[PDB]
Order: structure tokens, then C-alpha cells, then sequence
């Protein structure tokens, strides 16, 4: 069917943006009120400690206002703040949107067409930003990794700006894992995807936070490094014990070869009882990668129709 | 009690089945009007592309039609395709068929009768169907592994064709867990279950299925594995402690004997060291299968039925 | 406060009981109506395929009996049946006891009494069993390590006669983990406890029975041997840098003193880090002893009595 | 805003307190009474035994009393009688006391001061206490890490005397994490935070209790451990590849050195096997951290408040 869009949601976390504040607000709405359908803006604040919230809730108070305000207690994280706003959504899309205006508010009409031709995610994919070879080749990486996993290609995983449907949403919600990351989680669910270009701010993370972020990654998408070791294992193992037969036969047949031939026979023992280690670490992985899958509990499927035989 | 069965339910997984929709439902309609009893037909669709949700529909639609057509968002698989379908069941007698034709439907008929005589789970094996060594072997070792654990043989596991009776499709609707295999589990909770044999269409996995399904497998069924490691470590170690005190003592007795004698000692203490490394790694292992266990929680009891004395 | 016992209800599972059922019955009524208050029994049978459950019927339906027989699907273990037959228990105090009269029904009496006391578990000792050498070294260790954990000693741990008042079974039916020991859970609720001498039928498991039982009892009890991994570890490695350092020190004061020093300071450090790779181990065991913990959730606390200051 | 106190709730654990009693409850009331707003006072047993109980009881139901007695059926420790208090308390403020007398009551008005500038947790640090230099040394480590962790410093994490709003006991009754430390877990909530010196008698734990609660703290703080294995095992790898490599370039260049030139060689390949055990390890460790976050399931974020625009 062609069910179109009627009403946009935007969220934006906001943590310590009281310059950018005026500007984000002002473009924001005047892109949502081009789009010409109903729309609402929801700003998420965490914990900031600049003056950030007294803004929002002036925004809010104003006459013809369509800004739902938020504050939590105290900051928490980016992932928590979209969590949370995604709980007082009332729209049937949702976009994201980061509040440091990196990337322009002015490129949501294009992902409001988009959507309206039947999509369920739409992405977006920046151009040209020049970024160092380790980054690059960690986007490529990541990218293949993820087109190989949940079946939809993503270019850009770390850009801000995209859009969902309320039902991925409604799914999202039902996963209550505390590591994670909510672009992939969304095209785990999501039947069609696409992305498409945008341009960027030119100017505007550290290398501790890029290993963390591959790890988590990692550690979302696959448990086959725990697999890894098993063959590792079996493969020293082997190794180890031919060079062991090998070792008796050549000594058997032509006799003594050097004087550190029962070391160099022990060392191959040693190795193939360090390979049965490898082995055994494998086997240990193997449960504890299908205890986390059954911790984290995610949802197995969802009914889209039902249809039953006509009654007469 | 001869509890007959009244009602029939068949369940069908459907992906990308566009060719054989016709003929198997033609077929699997004319069975079940033999049988004499109410049917009803579940088609699920696991996010087919090839049009076959459209004759799903068409066929629900039809006149004095008994087929229930289910249709899912996107492809999750054929194990939560089939969980779906027993969520929409209503007869006391389910059935699962394979939508390629690979199994006959005209083999319901002998299912239906063989539970009639008061069967829980009546499972069938093929015949003659010429697999190869490993394949053989495996089939083997996986039907006497089942039969050692849950009581109950299995000559076939990878077949389709099987029948239940509602309590055991209402227990296994309680197991969340997302790693299992539904035929071990109905047996895991079957009091009567037998086996029958079945003749199949002659000509229709990867090696890296099987290794996959093996694990799976193992994982399900027993802890074993991690106990070995405990006796390997325990071998090894007092291995090395004999040949440790050997060494002294012959050295102590008939004086030294060769060049490398230290080093031949230095290494018994190295193997000593390794077996209790693998002690360690078995202990570990001790408390991580309780752990999975305790997780995927399954039930652990059900009343069949409770006698009061009479309050007179 | 001397809150006396008013009804008392008697648990014995039943597994192919069927030449010791008449004569159990009998005894157990017999002693039962000894007591001079209210009483019922429950008869729980596991899955028999001897006739066993005809007779229970047919004893619960008699003329003014006091029997409840309850029917399990198939069989699940004795203390899925314990378990059972707690959930369906109407009286203040509950008294388990085995169906093969390998303990007198006769002891109940004093059983009773000792509660009527103030105590909440009333344990039994058979004497001079005359068990092996070895059986009766496991029992003196798991005596002494249940003493030193719950604080409750217990001479007997495999003895099935026993008593506990209705809070303690309430308690116990919170607990949900799949491997313990009902007595152990018990004393860990417990506050008043004590256990008497009883005697035993002269004439009536195996070594893997064994060792698996004293598996489940260590896990069940405490994770200080995840903790002595540590402990090991820093040991080998201290020793292991000693002399490493020694060796070192030793040359520079008295120049070469053998051809193989450089393989022996090699050892030295090989076994420097094989205790790094214990702790390692410890540290991993660290986090999983307290996940197993979290994940049994045993309760944490029970109130017994709330004053509020008078209104006035 | 500045939403002052009103209502103030002490919470005391009880555990063989028999002399110290009378004088607590004595000095407690006189330094409630002086703060000019409503209080009570929540005396919890631990299962003592030596008439704490009746003391207790006698002086809740004396003539207007503010004490509310609730008694324990037996010993748990004093964390789970804390949170049995805190499950009872029904003031804004709550203030924790010790019942040894060794934190005065007298500093009760300073903290319910101090929380009445718009502090959530108010703590307290004792001056001159002449601790030994291991301790001393564990109290400097351990208050780095806290401040690094979650923000907000403690100088003693072992002092008693604290203070907390309602807010924060709400949100820690959420938290059913079995082992932690309560004032680590207020922090983790609390948005603006605060200690204070005071003063503490001079004259009044085992090298045992340290041990494990340092391993419970970093537990409970952080999963770095199980990351620095696999920085450990890749500098390990590194420096046997790059040994290994240089062995053989400098045999090729000059020829033959040494005798024992290929165990050294040996030894350089065990030790790269070595550094991918502890490689291994690590990801292992990775897994099992994120497990055990999964597990103890904490609250991700807690609202404020939330503005909607006007209606008209």
C-alpha cells in the first residue's frame, strides 16, 4: 500500500549548545513548516550546565510553539536522550537531527519524499570529507561488515541525520540492551532501506573512543571470533602433532640427526597442548555467545496481517 | 484414555515458493478431505520477493477455503516462521510439511491414524536416501546422542515431516530460548513417542551448515565438553608430577645419564603447570553451563492430573 | 511465642514403587493418626510405568482417606516432585520421606515433638551406617563446609527424612534455580535449626553420581575456588621473577656457571607468565561467579514483624 | 527551585547493640528534636541475640515515640537491612546513622542543613583518623577511581553517616543488583553532590574483608581489567615476532652464533602463542563484561520534568 506520511517527529539531543541554540530552533522550523504536513519538534536536554534548558523551556512557552521540552535529572548519554524521546513521540516518522548543526536542518524534506515512496529506514551518506586512511578503511570495514550481517548496506554509519517509521520505532523500544547502537538495530527490523547523498559542514573522535566503538561493534554484529579460535587451535594442534610423527620416523630411519632432537620432539608436544588450550577456549565461547544472545533478548518476529477464511 | 483426535492443523513455512504453491496446496487440501475430521491449513510467509504472499491471499480469499494465511514483516527464518504458526493453531493435532514437495502430503493420513492410538509425537525416517560417509556418521552420532539424553530415538533429525499433539506445541510456546531445535524439544517433554518409515522424492546443505548445526547441537543437549576438560587436565598433570619424581629418583639412584636432564625436569613442571591450567578452564566451564541453563529457563514440571479424597 | 503445630502434611515421591506401596501406606497412616492433629499425604508419582499410579488412585479414592496423589506427564527427578508436591501442601508443618522404607515411618512422632519446640528444620542422622572410607571423608567435608557457609551444620546430607515449617517452603518456592539442594536452601532461610539420631534398615550411588553430586554442592555453596586461581597465580609468578632475578644477580657476582643458563632464566620467565595467564583466569572468574549470583536470585531478605508507634 | 525538607527519616541497622542502645536512642531524639520539622527514627534487627529486639519493641510502643521497630527472622547483613529500611521510610530526607555510637548524632542538623541548599547526597569525611599506609593508600586509589567513574569524588567510602533524598532512594530500590555499595549507587543518580568533615571517636577490619572489597569495588566500577589482557597479549605477540624475526635475519647476515640459536627461536614462537592466549582471554573478557551489565540491568535515565507547548 501507499500509506503516506501525516505527521513529522523530529528529536534532538541537546547537551551544552546554548550558542547554537537560537539558529538550530529558527532553521528547524522553517524547514518542517515547508514540508506542509504536522509536525512537532522534541529537544532532549542532558544534563547541560549552561543555561541550555532555560532556553528550551522558553521556546516551548511560546506563543504557536510545536517544541515538546524534555530534561532529565542529569546526563546520561546520547543513546539514553533518543531513547527517552522516542517515548513521547506522537508522529508516524521520526527524524533525527544533532543539535550542533553540523549536519543542515534544510535536507528533511528530501527524506520526507523519500519515506513517502514506501521506505522504512532512509539514510545519508556524507560527501567528500576527506578523512584519514584508519577511519577510512575502518567505514569500509564496518560497512561490509554490516551489509553482511543484517543484509542493508550502510556508508555512513556515524552520521546523525536519518529516518525511521513509527513501527521501528515501536520494536526499537523493545529491546532493553544496554550496548548498542540504534542505526543497526533499526535495519534489523527493517524490510526496506536506502540511503541517499548530503553535504556537510567542512570543519567542525579520539583513538580510545574509535577502539571502544569497533569492540562494540564488534561485539553487536557477531560472535564468530569466538569461533576463530577453535580452528586456530585445531590447526596448531595438527601442526604440531606431524611435526612430532615426523620427527620419530626420520629418526628411525636414518638415525640420529642433532644433539637437541628430544627438545625440538617436546616442543612440538607443547605445542600441540597449547593448540588443545586454543581449542578449549573455543568451546568456552561457544556458551557464553549464546548467553548473551539469550540475555539481551531480542524479539524474534513480527505478524504484519492475518488473513482468515471468509465466514460464510 | 483414548482421546481421539477431532481437529487437524498443518503448518507450512513459505519462502520463495512461487512454482509450488499450486500443486502442494492441491495436494494438501485432497489429504486432509480424506481424513474425515475438521483441517485447517497455515501458510506463513517468511518476507518472500516472488509474488507467493499474493497467492497466499488469493487462496485464503477463495471460496470454502480452510487456509490461514500469515504473513510476516520481513525474513527471520524458517524456526520463527514455524513458532509463529503455533501461536495461531486451534486443532489438538499439529502437523509440519516442507513447501518444496520434498515430503509427500499423502503421508498425513498414516500420521493422524498412528496418533490415534495414543501418541504424543510420531516422527518419520527416510529411506534409502544414499547419503554420503560423513553425513552418515553424523546422523549416527546425533541419533545416539538424543536417544542418550532425552530417552527417545531419532533416526532422522533433518526431517520435516512430524506431528504433535497440543500440550506439547503449548510447552514449547513456554521455551524462549533462541537457540534450540523444536523435534528435541518436543521430546524433551513427550511421555509416548514413536517413529515410523517414509519414502521421499529422490532428487531435490554447505559444509559450513553442518559444522554450524553441530555446535548447535552439542550446545543443546549436554555440558559434557566442559567436564572433560577437567579429566584431561588431571591426566596430564599427574603425568608430568610422575615423570617429575621419576627423574630425582633415578638420577638420585644410578647418578646423572644425559646432558639435558635438567631440562627434561624443567619441562614435566611446564606439563604439570599446563593440566592444571586446563583444571582451571573446567572450572570455569562448571559455572558458566549452570548459568545457561538458569537463563534459558525451561519449565520443569507439568501436572497431568490431581485426586482429592472424596469430601464425604 | 509458642505458636504450636495444628496439621501435618507428609510428601513422598514415587518412582516404580509398586511392591512397597501397600505396606508404606499402612505404616505412614498408622503413624500419622498417632499424632493426635489433622494430616494429609501427598503422593507424587514421576512418571512410573508399573501400576503405581492405579494404586495411588485407587488409595486416594478409598473411604475416609487422607490421600492426595498427584500425576506427572513423564518423568522430571525427584526434586522436580518435591517441588510439585510443595505447591499443593495445605498444613503448617511439611515432612518429606522416601517411598521405599528404607526410613521408618515410625520417627514422625518425634519429629513432631522436636518441632513443637520452636524450630523451623528438624534434620536426621542415621547411625553406624558403616559407610567407605571414602564416602564417609565426603561427608565429613561437606558437613564442615555447609557448617561454615549457612552457619548450620549437617551430619547427614543425603538423608531424605526432614521437616520444615510452611515459611521456609513458601521461601523455597521463590527460588527458581534449576541445580541446588532443598536442605541446603532451607538452613540458608533458617533460624532455629537442629537434627536428632534416627536408625535405618540395614541392607537397601556410583562414583559419577558421586563426583557430579559433589560438583552441584561446591557450585551451590561458594566461588572461593574461582578466588584461589588468583592466589596460585601470583605465587608462580613471584617465584617465577625471584629467580630470574637471582639468576641474573648470581652471573654478575660469580661470572658463567653453567652451559644452560640462558634456557633456565628462560623457563623462569615462561613461568612468570604462565601465573600471569592463572590470574587472568581469576579475574574472568571474578565477574562470572558474581553473573551466576545475580542470575539464581535467591531472595534477599524476610521481615517477620513491623511495630508502628501507637496512634495516640 | 528550592523545595526544602520537611520530614526527616534515620535509618539505623541493629545487630547485637544491647549496651550501646539507650544512649543512641537517647542522643538520636535530642538531636531530631532540634531540627524544628517532622522525623522518625527506623531501628532494624539483624537477627541479633542478646535481647536487642525487646529493647527495641519496648521503645517503639513507649508514650510518643517516633521509632518504628522491624524485625529480621534472622541475619542477612547490614546492606539487605539497609534496604529493608529504606522500603519503609516514608520522610523527603534520609539519613543513614551507625549504631555503635561511633559517628556522632549530633552532626544530624549540619547535613539536613547542607541538603537544604538544593544538594541530592551529602557525605561526610573523617578528619585525623591516623590510618595505616596500606590503608591509607587503598582509600587514595579507591577515591581516584570513584571521582574518575562517576563523576563525583568521596574522601571515606567507608564512613556511614550520609544523607539522600527521596528521589534517590526511589531510584536505588530499582537496583536489585545483589553485590554493589550504596553510596557508589546514589552517586550514580545524583545530580549535584557534597561532603563535609566531622569529627568521630578515636578508639573503637581483616586483611580478608579489604581484600574482597577491593574486588568488589572494581567489580562493581569498572570492566577495564578484562581490556588491558589484550593490550598485554598484543605487546606479548609483537616482541616474540619481532625477536623471532631478528633471529633469523641475523643468522643470514652473520652467519651461525650461538648453540642454542633455534631454542631461542623456540622460545620466541611460544612466547607469540602465549600473547595470543592472553589475546583470547581478553575477548572473551569482552563478552562476559557486557553479560554481566546485561544482567544487573541498572535504570538508563530518569525524567525531570516535561514541557508541552501551550494548548490555544
Amino acid at each position: 500500500d501507499a500509506a503516506p506520511i501525516k505527521k513529522v517527529s523530529v528529536v534532538i539531543p541537546v547537551y551544552n549548545e546554548q550558542e547554537s541554540l537560537p539558529e538550530l530552533i529558527r532553521r528547524t522550523t522553517t524547514a518542517c513548516e515547508s514540508l506542509g504536513k504536522a509536525w512537532e519538534i522534541l529537544l532532549i536536554d542532558d544534563g547541560s550546565s549552561d543555561s541550555s534548558a532555560e532556553l528550551m523551556v522558553k521556546a516551548s512557552q511560546e506563543a504557536d510553539s510545536h517544541i515538546i521540552s524534555i530534561l532529565l535529572n542529569r546526563n546520561y548519554g546520547q543513546h539514553a536522550a533518543i531513547m527517552a524521546g522516542f517515548s513521547h513521540v506522537s508522529g508516524d516518522l521520526i527524524i533525527t537531527l544533532d543539535a550542533d548543526l553540523q549536519n543542515p536542518p534544510e535536507e528533511i524534506p528530501r527524506l520526507v519524499a523519500k519515506a513517502d515512496e514506501g521506505f522504512d529506514v532512509v539514510g545519508t551518506v556524507r560527501q567528500n570529507r576527506q578523512d584519514s586512511l584508519f577511519r577510512k578503511s575502518a567505514s569500509k570495514i564496518i560497512n561490509l561488515l554490516i551489509q553482511r550481517t543484517t543484509g542493508k548496506a550502510m556508508g555512513d554509519y556515524g552520521c546523525m541525520l536519518r529516518a525511521y517509521r513509527r513501527p521501528i520505532i515501536d520494536t526499537m523500544l523493545r529491546c532493553h540492551e544496554r550496548s548498542t547502537f540504534i542505526p543497526i538495530l533499526a535495519n534489523i527490523f527493517a524490510r526496506r532501506a536506502t540511503e541517499i547523498p548530503v553535504h556537510h559542514a567542512e570543519r567542525e573522535y579520539s583513538f580510545m573512543r574509535l577502539i571502544n566503538l569497533m569492540y562494540d561493534l564488534v561485539t553487536c554484529l557477531t560472535t564468530t571470533p569466538l569461533r576463530l579460535l577453535s580452528l586456530l587451535g585445531s590447526v596448531i594442534a595438527i601442526g604440531g602433532f606431524s611435526l612430532s610423527v615426523l620427527l620419530i620416523v626420520l629418526r628411525l630411519a636414518l638415525g640420529p640427526q642433532w644433539a637437541a632432537e628430544g627438545v625440538f620432539m617436546l616442543f612440538a608436544v607443547l605445542f600441540t597442548f597449547i593448540g588443545a588450550q586454543f581449542i578449549g577456549m573455543g568451546l568456552l565461547g561457544e556458551y557464553i555467545g549464546r548467553i548473551y544472545n539469550d540475555v539481551r533478548a531480542r524479539p524474534r518476529y513480527f505478524v504484519q496481517q492475518v488473513i482468515y477464511p471468509e465466514s460464510t
